[PDB]
């Protein structure tokens, strides 16, 4: 059978839960839900609630109570979520509801989002030391979909993810970057699923594009785990290798698609990594050729920024790895996807549900060998109707790039919903999440947001749990 957790592993987890035991507890992040079929009628049951909750009776019922009786609710066409930690938050975000103002911990919309969110699985230059650590020792359903890609990639690779994750003494390099980012985009949308949420398409960037072939129904977890192994170590196998002559850099300048074609004709060494937005483009080569073009960058007021990398992968470099590649992957099974894809190995092209598989060995070798069409794929999927953009990453870096192309594109209300981010807590952001998601109308029961009820008392004495 597949390999339990590691005994180090437990022994991490041991300490890491002592010492999570030892700080003070904060309030929990409360999601508050009012609906009605009118916006007016909305307003109205927000002010309701304020005023209740500001009186003894409501002063004496925990947020919890009431989000719970509130989540039994029929959520009407218009929705409002109020995320707070205590009273004042909620009477206050209640407050900018009824009020039609906007805040911070308040979202609040007329009506449902059209067309279904597109799940975005990036994940390059997002790690961080301590990523997934705190929803892992925290929440059981994503710990138990960690504990499943441990189980996978200590029989694909030999180590141990959850060993990193909870060691803060280990950061993270070429290799283990790819598998443990997958292993959280993995347990964060199966989180996702568990409470109600599915996607409606999904986009991959490069690391990201093992996760999104699962989420989209092209490979099973145990082939996307195939995929990210074979390719992660191979690259950091050939990166640690790289010296002299032989280093390729990664940056991200300020350049188009457009310009680059002008600008590369001095530098005939540098190729296109990923086109990540409509001005922005991750380019690799020659440290020297590198190092011209920031500095040419930075003379023209652009943005440019080196990645901790020694090799360049979506380049001419990966060629001596695909041969290796190829037979690592021999074996693993294609099928026809349950979502829409927007393939940025194929230029941003879109695959309907029930279309040809795509994800065959040829294709995590093209992946890995040429560019990545991200912006282009965001584009296709906005032109299409698509409004929500949901990142399942440790930390939102390609959500800050999707924003750039759906307002390039005319799109200045888009829905671009985070998951964790670093010195966010990660519990609270999940919930703000998952409350996005609700208010705009996409699947999400906003009751499996609450433990079952154990008593009267885990219910407040408002509608529709009023006590007779
Ligand atoms: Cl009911
Ligand atoms: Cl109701
Ligand atoms: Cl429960
Ligand atoms: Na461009």
């Amino acid at each position: 059978e597949l390999p339990g957790v590691t005994e180090e592993a437990l022994r991490l987890k041991e300490a890491a839960l002592e010492e999570l035991a030892a700080q003070e507890v904060t309030a929990p992040l409360v999601p508050l839900a009012v609906s009605a079929f009118l916006t007016s009628r909305k307003k109205a049951a927000a002010a309701e609630l304020a005023d209740w909750m500001q009186s003894p009776e409501g002063q004496a019922s925990s947020l919890e109570s009431i989000g719970r009786s509130l989540s039994r609710r029929n959520h009407g066409r218009s929705r409002a979520v109020v995320l707070a930690h205590d009273h004042d938050e909620a009477i206050k975000g209640l407050r900018a509801v009824a009020a039609g103002k906007q805040a911070p911990n308040v979202f609040s919309v007329d009506g449902p989002v059209t067309t279904g969110p597109v799940w975005v699985l990036a994940g390059f230059g997002a790690q961080h030391r301590k990523m997934g650590k705190s929803l892992y020792l925290r929440n059981e359903v994503f710990a138990a979909w960690i504990e499943k890609v441990d189980a996978l990639v200590q029989d694909e690779l030999g180590y141990s993810v959850l060993e990193l994750i909870l060691d803060d003494a280990q950061d993270y390099g070429i290799e283990t970057t790819q598998v443990t980012i997958f292993a959280i985009q993995i347990a964060l949308g199966e989180l996702l699923r568990h409470h109600g949420a599915k996607p409606a398409a999904v986009i991959g960037q490069s690391l990201g594009e093992a996760a999104s072939a699962y989420f989209a129904g092209g490979l099973s977890l145990r082939d996307a785990t195939r995929a990210i192994c074979s390719r992660s170590h191979l690259m950091g196998e050939g990166e640690a290798m790289l010296f002299g002559e032989y280093i390729r850099l990664m940056a991200l300048v300020e350049y188009s698609a457009d310009e680059i074609r002008e600008v590369f004709s001095d530098f005939p060494d540098l190729e296109v990594c990923v086109y990540a937005a409509p001005t922005q483009t991750v380019i690799g080569g020659p440290p020297e050729q590198v190092d011209a073009i920031l500095a040419r960058a930075e003379a023209e007021g652009k943005f440019a920024r080196k990645f901790a990398t020694k090799g360049a992968s979506h380049t001419s470099q990966m060629d001596p790895l695909l041969g290796e590649l190829t037979a690592e992957l021999q074996g693993i099974k294609p099928t026809s996807p349950t979502c829409g894809i927007f393939s940025t190995v194929h230029e941003g092209r879109y695959i309907k549900p029930g279309g040809e598989p795509i994800h065959d060995v040829e294709y995590w070798k093209k992946g890995l060998r040429h560019s990545v069409y991200f912006t282009h794929g965001i584009r296709n999927a906005v032109d299409s109707g698509h409004t929500t953009f949901l990142e399942l990453a440790p930390n939102p870096v390609a959500l800050m790039q999707v924003a750039l192309t759906t307002a390039d594109a005319g799109l200045h209300d888009a829905q671009l919903i985070p998951t964790l981010a670093r010195k966010q807590d990660e519990v609270s952001s999940m919930v703000s999440t998952m409350a996005q998601l609700y208010v705009y109308g996409h699947d999400l029961d906003i009751r499996t947001l609450f433990s079952r009820a154990s008593g009267p008392q885990d219910y407040a004495n408002i509608p529709p749990t009023r006590f007779k």
